[PDB]
């Protein structure tokens, strides 16, 4: 045994499992907004030998011995992401250890703010993170909401907009110390100016959370957080492209008598949280960041914005109700109460077909155990080299999916009763076999980043 | 573009830095106990389009679809996780999910403790770890100390052993509701039915945290945590040669009903994290099959044995060992009755390509330089070293002390010691001749891994 034998060879059952899922990645029309597929290039830094060394602390400031070259490549990553973003080396910094986004939030929170601090966030079923404080009429969700005190604002039901009038008459009586700016499932974008006003008032930090949309805001083709954030988070996946992990932005230097974010930053990321680096994650972070730099990548962003809006477009045309009435990013988010249907029916319908969507909690919800509605991304298909007219016809799919979902309501009774029937009845399995198979011959055809095979 | 070109081709600064990356782990002994080298199919697993799927949730239980095959690794994962432990799925399930050794702690805090709820630990300079607790004088340092109320327990000094008699009479006084038993630093087994008695008594629940040992304990090498703690939780990598990545076992059915598994899985999920990283899951799917292996107990039984081999070659020499020798995978040196301390020497020895990590000694402050130094023998087990090339890495390390010596013996403070190891011409000649000596002799041996990164 020298460690140096093959997946295939040594696992043959972990082999089969990673084709049979890179098999589903390809034959599948990916729509879920949070998606997207790792360039080969970062996935080859991500499975290398930087797993192999512990870097416990910072470039120069290390526990122990041997970091030199991990040192390099935490720095790289650092001004590759200032870079990515356009941010001035003295007005900027970063921290490239957070493990994912979630882990980067908390950080932020427990550099800032003191236990049972309060907390300002988009509530979730109005399409806010977990991470931005959830809790239920029943219990404390998110770990955000356990050790601080997290109040939602929301959305004005009319218009599917953040209620930017109610956070201010609001944040006013709670006294937040800190407020988010970010969202999971909203088609529009963020008035960062009238946050800062906000929290310029009531005196709390300004925490942009730009996961969602942080390839968007490096290609520079919707308008940046930076401008009016002090503290920005994201993800390095989703629009990013990247391996999994986070990033913490944060201002530096002189504020009017300096900012004092760094220190606190960096000191709640690691000793306060987290243990040994991924310094295998931060390469393929750094490699994925290199290519958001790219004119490629601007093409890829802008392609994104106009494969979404022709999503809206098709579904539009084709009658379907869109909450906030359209998008300006990634994604749309589809109303299927105006069309007789929710998003649960909806959702195991698509699914059985090879589309895989997110359920979405509608403000017009009559129900709130069922969601109404369905988050639709385009990134991921858009990584696949899908344009406009690929978009028009995975809606003329989805369209399908929604009327045999129609059809299999007014058969049935209860949900559980809906999902049997789609299963059981040879009328609607068949219907749904064909679908299927239309779907993944059309998926299949288009290129895929990554390995051939793995 | 496609996003199917190579990683040479498309980012050759990157490339080249993790080509200096493995020419460096290629020609040094590392001696962080903490370390060991990834073997290829499990970093093909972990560098593959499973990085692509998001699987919020749990097997059959996602809050999205397409999650047929992932749900397949992670239950595998979870089967797998349960045999290189020898544990009964009707006696203990596992949690696949933590992101790394330090979430899968705060993951279990969360989930049995509420905040400010009471922890005990061992001390960080004794050789606990920061997430079993840590606060200065001055501050709170781990955020286990933030949102719980951290107590550390200690070692004596006589024996450099976990002091059990002062753990049991200073948790009678404190009231933890959770103890936890396991090391960063420390060369003894733990006595976990002591650990256990303890918390029995004052009502505790107790948490094994196995990082450094769980391979060792996967080869039945050494005794099993899991006979006495309800909890237990370890890193993927280290002594079980994975990716980076957490676990968090526990018990459930009886005894009417244990109630971990629904509060643990609920802690780390929704409470703590996002999206799983299920290429690294899958990783550690592969590394919990390697350590299932009659290879792998070879392995295990060879750490042990190159860790006492190396303990007797650092007492033939006249080394002070903390607790007088090892009965696990690592050795720490005290070298202040040699006249040198840990910062000293383990610099010096990161100039020849031996990298270890200073220790505490016990008896010292935080804020006294630490006397001593912590020396592993997994990584280099993992590349075919057996007990006769661990004496030779004691002869280099050997070297390295006498330099050291020769160096202080010509300086004032810590700072004039390291900068004349930079700039005096006849003890950096010295270095780079050890040096050398130190790459060639590393080179040799095989390495855990792909060829070039
Ligand atoms: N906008 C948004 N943000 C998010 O972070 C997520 C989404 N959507 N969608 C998917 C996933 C879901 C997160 C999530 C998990 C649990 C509960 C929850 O309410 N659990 C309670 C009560 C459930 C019930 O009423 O039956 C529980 O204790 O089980 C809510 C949301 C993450
Ligand atoms: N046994 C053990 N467990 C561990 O988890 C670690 C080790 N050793 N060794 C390396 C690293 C150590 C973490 C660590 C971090 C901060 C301070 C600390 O005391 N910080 C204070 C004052 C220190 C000083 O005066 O230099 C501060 O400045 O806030 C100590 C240890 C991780
Ligand atoms: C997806 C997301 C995160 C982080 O998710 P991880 O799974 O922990 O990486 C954080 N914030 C927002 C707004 C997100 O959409
Ligand atoms: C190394 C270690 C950890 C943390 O692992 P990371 O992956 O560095 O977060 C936790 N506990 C113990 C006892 C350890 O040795
Ligand atoms: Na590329």
């Amino acid at each position: 045994w020298t460690g140096q034998e093959s997946l295939s060879d040594s696992d043959p059952e972990m082999w089969e499992l990673l084709q049979r899922e890179k098999d589903r990645q390809c034959r599948g029309l990916e729509l879920i907004a949070s998606e997207n597929f790792c360039s080969r290039a970062a996935l080859e830094a991500l499975g290398s030998c930087l797993n192999n060394k512990y870097s416990e602390g910072y470039p120069g400031k290390r526990y122990y011995g041997g970091a030199e070259v991990v040192d390099e490549i935490e720095l790289l990553c650092q001004r590759r992401a200032l870079e990515a973003f356009d941010l001035d080396p003295a007005q900027w910094g970063v921290n490239v250890q957070p493990y994912s986004g979630s882990p980067a939030n908390l950080a932020v929170y427990t550099a800032l703010l003191q236990p049972h601090d309060r907390i300002m966030g988009l509530d979730l079923p109005d399409g806010g993170h977990l991470t931005h404080g959830y809790m239920s009429d029943v219990k404390r969700i998110s770990a955000t909401s356990i050790f601080f005190e997290s109040m939602p604002y929301k959305l004005n039901p009319k218009t599917g907009l953040i209620d930017y009038n109610q956070l201010a008459l609001t944040a006013r009586l709670f006294r937040p110390r800190l407020i988010i700016a970010g969202t999971s499932a909203y088609a529009r974008l963020i008035d960062y100016a009238r946050m800062r006003e906000v929290c310029d008032e009531v005196k709390a930090h300004l925490l942009a959370d730009m996961a969602h949309i942080s390839g968007l805001v490096a290609a520079k083709v919707i308008p940046s957080p930076f401008k009016h954030a002090d503290i920005v988070t994201t993800t390095t996946h989703k629009t990013l492209r990247g391996a999994r992990s986070g990033l913490i932005f944060y201002r530096k230097g002189v504020k009017a008598i300096p900012y004092t974010f760094e220190d606190r930053i960096n000191f709640a990321v690691f000793p306060s949280l987290q243990g040994g680096p991924h310094n295998h994650a931060i390469a393929a972070v750094a490699v994925a960041l290199k290519q958001a730099c790219t004119p490629m990548f601007r093409e890829y962003s802008l392609q994104v914005l106009k494969n979404a809006r022709a999503m809206a477009d098709a579904l539009l045309e084709r009658g379907y109700s869109l909450v906030s009435g359209g998008t300006d990013n990634h994604l749309v988010l589809v109303d299927l109460r105006p069309k007789g249907l929710d998003g649960a029916r909806a959702e195991r319908v698509l699914e059985l077909v090879s589309i895989t969507a997110n359920k979405n909690t509608c403000p017009g919800d009559r129900s709130a155990i069922t969601p109404g509605g369905l988050r639709l991304g385009a990134p991921a298909l858009t990584s696949r080299q899908f344009r406009e007219d690929d978009f028009r016809r995975v809606v003329d799919f989805i369209d399908e999916g929604v009327n045999i979902g129609l059809e299999v309501k007014s058969k049935t009774a209860k949900l559980q009763d809906f999902k049997s029937f789609l299963l059981k009845d040879s009328e609607t399995s068949q219907r749904l076999a064909n679908l299927r198979q239309r779907v993944e011959q059309f998926a299949r055809a288009f290129p895929m980043p990554g390995f051939d095979e793995h």
